[PDB]
C-alpha cells in the first residue's frame, strides 16, 4: 500500500489549509454500551444507531458516526504511541473510530472501503490524573483476558480530547488488519495528560485467553510507515 498508517507526522511535510472547516464533535454519551478486551487492546462499542452522535466539519464530507475507542501503549512509559510528530513517541495513543453512513450502509463495509473511515488520533502523556480516561481504568480488571467484556454506563468520548483541537490529516489506513487504507486520519497536535496509574493499568490486560499462559498485553503498536507522497495537512498555522 501506499497510503499506510501510522506515520511520523514531521514539519517538513506539513502544509497548512485554511480552508479546512470547523470540526465538529458531538457524541451521544447514552450510547455507550460496552468495554472489551479485543486481544489485541481494550475497546469502548457505542450504539451506533442514530447519526446525531460523531463528526463531521474538517476534511470530511459529511456525518461520520461514532463506533468505537480504543487504545494502543508500550511496556513501559517511553514508547507506546502508533504515530510519532517529528520523530517523538508518546507513551500510548486513542483512536476513536467513525463510519461514513451517507457513503456506507455499515461500519463493517466502510472499514474497507474508500473514504469509508474517519478516525481521530490522541496522544496520551504523563502529567495530571484524568478522571474521565479513569471510568475507564476501574474495569480494566474486569477484562484481562481476551474477549472479555463489561457494560459501560453513558460516556462521552469527547471529554477524552484535549481542549485545543488543532490537528493533521492525511489520508492513511486501519493499523490493525487489513490494514485497509480506508481512513481519513485526523490526529490531535495537543497531548492529554494522564497519570502514571493510569497507563499502568494498560499493561495489566492480556493477549491471552482465559486458562492459557499469560500473555501481556503490551507494545500493540503498528511501526511507522513511510509519508510517500501523501498530502499531510494542519488546521492550524505552522
Ligand atoms: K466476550
Ligand atoms: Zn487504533
Amino acid at each position: 500500500g501506499t497510503r499506510q498508517s501510522p506515520i511520523n507526522i514531521q514539519w517538513k511535510d506539513s502544509v497548512y489549509d485554511p480552508q479546512l472547516a470547523p470540526l465538529r464533535v458531538s457524541y451521544d454519551a447514552a450510547s455507550c454500551r460496552y468495554l472489551w478486551n479485543t486481544g489485541y487492546a481494550f475497546q469502548v462499542e457505542f450504539d451506533d444507531s442514530c447519526e446525531d452522535s460523531g463528526i463531521s466539519g474538517g476534511p470530511l464530507g459529511n456525518h461520520y458516526r461514532l463506533k468505537q475507542f480504543h487504545f494502543h501503549w508500550g511496556a513501559t512509559d517511553e514508547w507506546g504511541s502508533e504515530h510519532a510528530v517529528d520523530g517523538h513517541t508518546y507513551p500510548a495513543e486513542l483512536h476513536l473510530v467513525h463510519w461514513n453512513s451517507t457513503k456506507y450502509e455499515n461500519c463493517k463495509k466502510a472499514s474497507v472501503g474508500e473514504n469509508g473511515l474517519a478516525v481521530i488520533g490522541v496522544f496520551l502523556k504523563l502529567g495530571a490524573h484524568h478522571q474521565a480516561l479513569q471510568k475507564l481504568v476501574d474495569v480494566l480488571p474486569e477484562v484481562r483476558h481476551k474477549d472479555t467484556q463489561v457494560a459501560m454506563g453513558p460516556f462521552d468520548p469527547s471529554c477524552l480530547m484535549p481542549a485545543c483541537r488543532d490537528y493533521w490529516t492525511y489520508p492513511g489506513s486501519l493499523t490493525t488488519p487489513p490494514l485497509a487504507e480506508s481512513v481519513t486520519w485526523i490526529v490531535q497536535k495537543t497531548p492529554v495528560e494522564v497519570s502514571p496509574s493510569q497507563l499502568s493499568m494498560f499493561r495489566t490486560l492480556l493477549f491471552s485467553g482465559r486458562g492459557e499462559e499469560e500473555d501481556v498485553m503490551v507494545n500493540n503498536y503498528r511501526p511507522l510507515q513511510p509519508l510517500r507522497d501523501r498530502k499531510l495537512r494542519s488546521s492550524f498555522r505552522l
